């Protein structure tokens, strides 16, 4: 019957861009005959304000009742004095990932044609282009490893976190990266610190075990400090980057920033049953919230990931992706995608949503 | 009496650039009346070839007998099939740091005037320039934390590393970063992942404790994934970056690469008694080794750090730094610092050393 989506728009620009994601989703529901019901739940800063914590029980319950979470962005100044550890971002995202076993984070980042000038890369490097998919392991490693805590007092007070990975955890994320490379340019670069970390020694070992099932995919390994340098220099040489939790956190963000267009980038965090949480790569931009300035493309393309990965609605997902493409090549750019002197052509959040939804309707 | 230096040139370009470091050191020894004796010991790949391990006992003993280690670079293809964990780089550097308690790594990276085109930053960002000093904690955190290892077999085989920090470890590195900021632009950005890690929660806490002694230095905190993005975008806004072991590894390398000129960058790793190990930021470049191509400036400026920090010879250290400056502004550039069409003006490793040593002699 009807798919059920828990909508967790969160803070800042989350609600206004989500409104555009929902608009485009309505055009897709009509075009493809999907029956999707949505329920909205507070999360993040709005949840602390409304319910006293960033992830209320009723929100958590609504995500359990759903086929996917369509997630906005969480965080901002108002809760920044809370300890970084009662704070809304980690307090929303980490238990959602842990609870639903969302072990796989997919962050596709590409330099779009015509938007190279916006990348912070030197012009000859951005002109080459890139398209890197970061596959990051999201539920193990040092984020969730135990023991974590502190003991002692005074100078000798000590804090500890444990990075742990099992062969099973590593091989499930590696297979995702290999399967994804098969569909792309047939290369996985696995990113670790095997010269220092026991977890990375096992990581590199297990990814090489997984590789035997993918004779058509090239595998290379690289150290995280070297990967961060090489992305600056030659990001066009990477296809799929495969990382543990902490390394993928850093590298996916680095690659996103190298596009210079984070308002175009979306993220899927999924479990093995196909449930996921789909969100823009960027933050809640509380400075521009409520102004019709924010670029809703990242949230619209998060809707498209949700349709593909959780709802198994490939044609609907790709129709949204084509409508975004059409916007970007038909002069429908928001302010942050425009060179400072073309800024007077900017479209508002609503104009972008209207255009992209209308494109879907026109059969793009 | 005489200072004693253990010279560990290592592999690849290490010996040929070290030869230039020693040449420039001779000019400084004559100019300032320093009596410095040097003994050379195998380390890294040459040590595995000559002695069966990357850090022979006799090499370790020679560093104990010395006032500092002048270190080249270690590693390359020939030992790359060894497990990344019997490998020469980690096998030289990690026990040297552990043994001598070299808790403080100083990596100054700046965009030199006239070399902005080489930075992989977009031209308007590199034109702004930057000068970022990375202060990285080198002997704790996850590199040396216990337990480290693996247990189990098959799917459930698991590996673990423990990130640990005590208040004492954090406050000693933080004071270095604050003292260094006082001398520079009076800002420390401490880099952690306090939204996830118990170690980073204590890190951020303790750095804020240390800050009370530095009312003139501004402190800001930033998450490592956000620091990696922001360095790409606005590296001119950072002065001193203060990081734990694993975060400083990644960020110092990222900043080095953003200069586009790694052959200019040097590194000091020091203990609280002033003993240190001084090395170029870049690797052993085995592809260009033995050709008089390699830029010896990084190794010469490592000699200058050694004179300042271990030998308390400030005037000699700054005379070398001025001689490098003179080379860079008097057309003495090696090949990798020249745009592809100016490449015919390149100087060889020896011409650079001769020039820089002669400048010191001329009283630069
Ligand atoms: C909020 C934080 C815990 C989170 C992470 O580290 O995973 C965020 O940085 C992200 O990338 O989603
Ligand atoms: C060789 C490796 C262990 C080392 C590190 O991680 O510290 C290197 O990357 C460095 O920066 O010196
Ligand atoms: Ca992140
Ligand atoms: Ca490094
Ligand atoms: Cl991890
Ligand atoms: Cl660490």
């Amino acid at each position: 019957s009807s798919y059920q989506i828990a909508v967790l728009a969160g803070d800042g620009i989350g609600p206004e861009v989500m409104a555009e994601a929902r608009k485009v989703l309505k055009a897709v529901e009509a075009r493809f005959g999907l029956n999707i019901e949505y329920t909205e739940y507070d999360v993040g800063g709005i949840a602390i304000d409304n319910h006293g914590c960033p992830l209320p029980e009723a929100t958590l319950k609504g995500c359990e009742a759903a086929d996917a979470i369509l997630f906005g962005s969480v965080g901002g100044p108002k809760w920044e004095k809370l300890p970084p550890n009662e704070q809304p971002e980690r307090g929303a995202l980490l238990p959602l990932r842990g609870h639903f076993e969302l072990f796989c984070n997919l962050r596709p980042a590409k330099l779009h044609d015509g938007l190279e000038h916006m990348s912070p890369l030197r012009s000859d490097i951005s002109a080459r282009g890139f398209d890197v998919l970061c596959v990051r392991e999201l539920t193990g490693g040092i984020y969730f490893g135990k023991p974590k805590g502190r003991q002692g007092e005074g100078e000798s007070e000590e804090a500890f976190d444990t990075m742990r990975y099992s062969r099973r955890e590593i091989s499930r994320i590696a297979r995702i990266a290999f399967e994804a490379a098969r569909g792309r340019r047939k290369k996985v670069t696995s990113v670790d610190k095997a010269n220092v970390l026991a977890c990375s020694v096992l990581w590199r070992q297990v990814v090489e075990e997984v590789a035997v099932d993918f004779p058509d995919v090239e595998l290379e390994h690289i150290y995280i400090d070297n990967a961060t340098m090489q992305l600056l220099r030659r990001p066009d040489e990477f296809d799929v980057m495969l990382c543990s939790n902490l390394f993928g956190d850093i590298l996916s963000d680095e690659i996103a920033m190298l596009t210079g267009s984070m308002g175009l980038l979306s993220s899927a965090s999924m479990n093995s049953t196909g449930f996921g949480l789909f969100e823009p790569a960027g933050g809640s931009a509380p400075d521009i919230a409520g102004k019709g300035i924010a670029n809703p493309i990242a949230q619209i393309l998060s809707a498209a990931l949700m349709l593909r990965h959780s709802l198994k609605q490939e044609e609907a997902a790709s129709a949204i992706e084509r409508a975004v493409t059409k916007a970007l090549n038909s002069g429908y750019l928001t302010g942050e995608l425009l060179s400072s002197d073309q800024r007077h052509k900017a479209k508002t959040t609503v104009q972008m949503g209207d255009f992209i939804a209308d494109a879907v309707k026109a059969g793009v």
